[PDB]
């Protein structure tokens, strides 16, 4: 599912990311934009053989299983296909361990380039929330 730029920050506000961490709300937008373009399915596969799935793109290596990726980790605890759904359940509380366990949001390099040190308030603009 192709979600709206609202939709899904108000969906990523239902679930607590909204400071998350102190990471706001628009800064989790402004890395799925980037990371998937708001697309739930968007899967990239890598050359070690691994995936990275929906909305944030979150990789098969170490996060979720998907039964083809070598080294069998899974530290969400979760098969890789529910990071595909149209309910974002699993992939907000996958990204939640993300952020909790390294360098903050520096997970994700898309946020990295365009996001950190910029004004992401601009990201939920006109949202009803």
């Amino acid at each position: 599912k192709v979600f709206g730029r609202c939709e899904l920050a108000a969906a990523m506000k239902r679930h607590g990311l909204d400071n998350y961490r102190g990471y706001s709300l628009g800064n989790w937008v402004c890395a799925a934009k980037f990371e998937s373009n708001f697309n739930s399915q968007a899967t990239n596969r890598n050359t070690d053989g691994s995936t990275d799935y929906g909305v944030l793109q979150i990789n098969s290596r170490w996060w979720c299983n998907d039964g083809k990726t070598p080294g069998s980790r899974n530290l969400c605890n979760i098969p890789c296909s529910a990071l595909l759904s149209s309910d974002i359940t699993a992939t907000v509380n996958c990204a939640k361990k993300i952020v909790s366990d390294g360098n903050g949001m520096n997970a994700w390099v898309a946020w990295r380039n365009r996001c950190k040190g910029t004004d992401v308030q601009a990201w939920i603009r006109g949202c009803r929330l």
